[PDB]
């Protein structure tokens, strides 16, 4: 679908209360993670990386309001984002495994926090 509209739609598709509402919502993660990543491989240009980065500060920030409520999807989505995709970034995720910490399914989720910051 994106190829045939080859605009501002993947930039305006990227949700947290569309991520608000489990292994569906993971392969919807996954089909967003791919969009992204499809999007991002392919003063225009500056544009568009100040809106990839602010899409990725917007991405962080909704990732920080469901982990302060919404667990599973956060850890599916952040399993998206080590797949798709930094000092702001590694702030966020040292900020997240604090919270990850501080909190079973913690644990799987902290876990995958870990695998995602040792890359």
């Amino acid at each position: 679908v994106e190829l045939v509209h080859q605009l501002l739609c993947y930039d305006r598709v990227f949700i947290i209360y569309t991520v608000a509402s489990n292994e569906a919502s993971r392969y919807g993660r996954f089909l967003c993670c791919m969009l992204e990543t499809v999007t991002r491989w392919h003063q225009l240009d500056y544009e568009n990386f100040r809106h990839v980065v602010h899409k990725w500060h917007y991405k962080l920030t909704k990732a920080s309001v469901h982990c302060l409520e919404y667990t599973h999807i956060r850890n599916i989505l952040i399993v998206l984002t080590k797949i798709l995709p930094v000092l702001n970034l590694g702030q966020a995720l040292e900020r997240r495994v604090h919270k990850i910490c501080q909190e079973p399914d913690l644990y799987a989720l902290a876990m995958g926090y870990s695998g995602q910051l040792k890359s």
